[PDB]
């Protein structure tokens, strides 16, 4: 299993470690996110993937001027000076077409595509996009999460979103999928969605997940945010033990640490997977 | 379902436990200590007055009494949390017991002269672990062992419901064949018994990452997880909070799952 991309690829036979670049300010940017992408970088991480809309629980919208202006220096910046893949955590058109022609590798959008003209504009671009299951949207997701089968009808969405994809010329091999941890779900919810993540290879296509920090572990555990990382590197683990492509993490040395120990695992064990 | 049970308590392994290191005013400091893994979130707490690392120094029975025995009491008086005691030798599996403890944990499976009947007299629960790097089939092996000191231990009068399993990570193997172990970890279930793991900090993981013996937390926490999601009951640490949080995760992920392990 393999990707394509800006004329390089990613091989998919190991588990990839996504080191997350918030580009979103709190109350010189560029550079400080280039020492941080160089960090991750050294840490081990082969994707760097930059976000300029935060898309946390009752988030507010960016303009497409503002998400521009955080996003795209970034990642040219980091295309030019390094070899890693970069991912752009975005659903606006204009911003797909722009990371793409600055040296971006895949589309990651939590919207799957569903904003006017970004199916259309991520299909131009040729890249691998990454479709994530979100019930609703980021500013009400988290009121009311519920469904009657979580597993199942995050497995319908993918079947939706992929033919959507393949109708719009985007071919099934360009696909990534992620069940959106903590995006319209409860406590119970993610844990029913890790616990079958396995059964999620039937499309056989790669699945990335990204659970580093949230609150599916910070309200199992009762802890902070800070104090997250025993519980994301355990959440890390489980998924990647279960055939997981990509982590998207925070702590990226730690994790790097901690696939490692998987692969050796897995390499040891004889059909390369756990169910 | 599965349980054990000793001085009239039990431990219920229907979810991971974490077994706390303890290494022997020391008796003091090993209270203090106890203390700390016990906030942490331990559930057992293994002692050692011979430290059980290959080719550490041997002590006498005197020696071992002496180191032991005071720490292990100490505990049982003044905490509820179960007690692991990591011996060979008849006297100290008999004297620990006396004095409190839970778990007869032999690294040599109770092989030192009359330790197989010291242990049985005793009542309790019996860790049997597999030790000697060169194998054909490092499971079958490990596999075979266990179905022998089973049947020995049987022979000596200590039940199947005593006896609990460790495939003894780090000791006569290298890195292929432990890693060979843990993948295959869930196979020893069929035996249906209790599987103890020991991996925290072990070459195993300092070999892989290339790192020293504290840096190692990461890898550790990683085999620990790995070993949890196939259903091993206990868990043996040095880091015991970072495992305790770990094991937390594997379980909300079991509970969720329609057969409680991953294989
Ligand atoms: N592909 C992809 N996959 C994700 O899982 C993801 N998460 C975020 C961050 N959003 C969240 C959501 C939930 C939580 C919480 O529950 O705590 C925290 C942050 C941003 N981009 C993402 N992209
Ligand atoms: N039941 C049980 N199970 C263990 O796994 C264990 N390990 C030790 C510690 N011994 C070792 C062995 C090997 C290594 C290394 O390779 O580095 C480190 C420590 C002591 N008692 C133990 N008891």
């Amino acid at each position: 299993m393999k990707l394509f991309a800006q004329g390089t690829s990613l091989d998919l036979s190991h588990p990839h470690v996504m080191g997350i670049l918030n580009v979103t300010p709190d109350s010189n940017s560029l550079i400080d996110a280039v020492k941080h992408a160089n960090l991750m970088i050294n840490a081990g991480a082969t994707i760097i993937d930059v976000g300029g809309e935060s898309t946390r629980p009752g988030a507010a919208e960016v303009s497409v001027e503002e998400e521009l202006q955080r996003v795209i220096p970034v990642v040219e910046a980091i295309a030019q000076r390094f070899e890693v893949w970069i991912s752009v955590d975005t659903s606006k058109p204009e911003v797909i077409r722009e990371s793409a022609k600055v040296g971006a590798h895949i589309i990651n959008d939590i919207r799957s595509l569903s904003e006017p003209g970004a199916l259309e504009a991520a299909a131009e671009t040729g890249l691998p996009v990454c479709l994530m299951h979100m019930q609703g949207n980021p500013k009400t997701m988290q009121e009311a999460p519920k469904y009657d089968d979580v597993f199942a009808e995050v497995n319908r969405y993918f079947i939706e979103q992929i033919a959507r994809c393949e109708q719009a010329g985007i071919a099934k091999e360009k696909l990534l999928l992620d069940p959106g941890f903590g995006f319209g779900k409860n406590l119970s919810h993610n844990y029913s969605l890790l616990a079958r993540l396995a059964e999620f290879h039937h499309f056989n296509l790669p699945l990335l997940v990204g659970m580093s920090r949230k609150s599916m572990i910070g309200q199992l555990l009762n802890v902070g945010p800070s104090e997250r990382l025993s519980g994301s590197l355990a959440c890390a683990v489980i998924a990647a033990m279960q055939g997981a492509h990509i982590i998207r993490v925070h702590d990226v040395k730690e994790t790097v640490e901690a696939m490692r120990v998987v692969e050796a695992t897995l390499s040891a064990k004889e059909n390369k997977r756990y169910e």
